[PDB]
């Protein structure tokens, strides 16, 4: 079984890394595991793709994961990455393709909320950020504290809603001291159906 | 080919039916669907199981489900539930066991949030409820308004935080006018880890 994934949103609009199609194989004969891959970007193969050795798992079989590096001008225009596995001790080839998606668009609406009054007692404290209303569910969310991206912080999965669309709640987790100090706390969210893809919330005590 | 699942978090801590273990068979020969199930606690058989008769999916194979009732003790406390199932016209014996995820407990806090104040600008808005601190991840949680259970609300599912235990949040939706309105909405939440297994938190305009 060969499974193949998109980049991340945070890569492929600029906010990060470079961004990568990655390609895993699961269910791998842990007698043969010198598997293959052949990468093709719209049917025309490249050999910048980087592959990881395989990795045992507990069912004794083996995982081989990999990540074609891309330019995020190929992905935003739709091109077809194709990667293609052939086992060497498998009946026949393995393909799996991917693209940008096709869906409408959606972006999300931000809001920031402080630390429920009752937390005020703790000695940390959790700021909120709700981000409603988005679709596809390919999404980047962060928190920054005076200009400064923040360690402390965790994002729930999108969540589908009964509209249809995705939410997701992100929390940032800070000492008390830190908020009453009225430090600036913004959240930041990158999504294709934002203007210019991106929108900060900010607030402070 | 068989799974196993566990009791529901809503049955475990009483707040609802009688916990069961359950134990389904697919891919079933057509040919030969007299499959028998046999049930352990700690490789002891209990003969108190229900098994249901086979049904017919698409792919012209079958399914078999068997529910084992347990007691909310035996799997708090750790026991193991064993299911072996002997198709009769397979090679050997099938089994597979489940039991409580793993480890030390941890109730979480609860805090209720109401609409972010620029949502009130808007038809229908959000209300908050955050759960943090608590494992294992086997959780419930749903809204009330009035003492009515209500139907409009979802859960994020539960998130992996920085210090080890999980998160999460649950949204109700409500038009502004009945937040305005002044009912009385409660986060309710049932986890181990909490006094007499649940808590309530309430709020309102
Ligand atoms: C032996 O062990 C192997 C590994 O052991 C561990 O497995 C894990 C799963 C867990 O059980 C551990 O306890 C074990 O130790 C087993 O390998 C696993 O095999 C299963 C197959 O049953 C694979 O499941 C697939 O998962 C993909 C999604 O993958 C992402 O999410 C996973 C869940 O969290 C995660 O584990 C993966 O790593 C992966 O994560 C992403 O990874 C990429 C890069 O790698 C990152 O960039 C991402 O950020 C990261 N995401 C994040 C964040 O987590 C899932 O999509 C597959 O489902 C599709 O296909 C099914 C076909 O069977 C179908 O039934 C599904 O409905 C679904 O189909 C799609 O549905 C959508 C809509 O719902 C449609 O739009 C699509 O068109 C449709 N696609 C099609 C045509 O299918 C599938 O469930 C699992 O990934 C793999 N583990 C890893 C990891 O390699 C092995 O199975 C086991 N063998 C035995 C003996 O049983
Ligand atoms: C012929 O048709 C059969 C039925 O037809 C229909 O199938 C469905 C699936 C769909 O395709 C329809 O269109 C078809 O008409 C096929 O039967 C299916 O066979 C697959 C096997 O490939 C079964 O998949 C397993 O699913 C479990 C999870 O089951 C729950 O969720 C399912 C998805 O929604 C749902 O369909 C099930 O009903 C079930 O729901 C729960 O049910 C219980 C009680 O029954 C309720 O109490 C719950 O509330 C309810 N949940 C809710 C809500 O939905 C999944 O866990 C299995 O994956 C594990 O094992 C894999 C091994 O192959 C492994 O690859 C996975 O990674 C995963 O492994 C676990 O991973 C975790 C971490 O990720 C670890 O922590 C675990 O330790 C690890 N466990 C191990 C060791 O494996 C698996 O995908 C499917 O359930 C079954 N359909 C039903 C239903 O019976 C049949 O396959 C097909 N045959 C042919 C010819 O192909």
């Amino acid at each position: 079984s060969v499974f193949i994934f998109p980049p991340k949103t945070k890569d492929v609009l600029g906010g990060g890394l470079t961004p990568k199609v990655t390609c895993v194989v699961v269910d791998i004969s842990q007698n043969d595991p010198e598997v293959r891959f052949s990468w093709f970007i719209d049917d025309v193969e490249v050999h910048t793709a980087q592959t990881h050795a395989p990795e045992k798992q507990s069912n004794s079989t083996l995982r081989s994961v990999s990540e074609l590096p891309i330019v995020e001008r190929d992905w935003l225009n739709g091109k077809t990455f194709k990667c293609k596995v052939n086992s060497g001790a498998f009946p026949a080839p393995i393909e799996k393709s991917i693209s940008k998606p096709e869906g409408t668009p959606r972006g999300p609406q931000v809001y920031t909320m402080a630390p429920p009054k009752e937390e005020m007692t703790q000695s940390q404290v959790s700021i909120t950020c709700m981000v409603k209303g988005f679709y596809p569910p390919d999404i980047y969310t962060e928190w920054k504290m005076n200009g400064q991206p923040q360690e402390n912080y965790k994002n729930t999965p999108p969540t589908m809603d009964t509209d249809g669309s995705y939410f997701l709640y992100s929390k940032l987790n800070v000492k008390k001291e830190t908020w009453q100090q009225g430090n600036t706390f913004t959240c930041s969210v990158l999504h294709e159906g934002l203007e210019n893809e991106h929108t900060e919330k900010s607030l402070s005590h």
